[PDB]
């Protein structure tokens, strides 16, 4: 299971990334939220979870889902 520190930490880098406050980031930073945690996902392994949390393809990803796939991840 995800730990209280380790979804605090993921909430706290992906609101690094946005800007507006909404709960929501681009794709295109999604590699920049994971090399905040001090990962270092491959361009690849960045597609797949875009491909999880990106479906429709609009370019943007919230934290809900972000969340629920670095779970899985972790
Ligand atoms: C109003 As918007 C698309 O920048 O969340
Ligand atoms: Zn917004
Ligand atoms: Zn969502």
């Amino acid at each position: 299971q995800l730990t209280e520190e380790q979804i605090a930490e993921f909430k706290e880098a992906f609101s690094l990334f946005d800007k507006d406050g909404d709960g929501t980031i681009t794709t295109k930073e999604l590699g920049t939220v994971m090399r905040s945690l001090g990962q270092n996902p491959t361009e690849a392994e960045l597609q797949d979870m875009i491909n999880e949390v990106d479906a429709d393809g609009n370019g943007t990803i919230d934290f809900p889902e972000f969340l629920t796939m670095m779970a899985r991840k972790m």
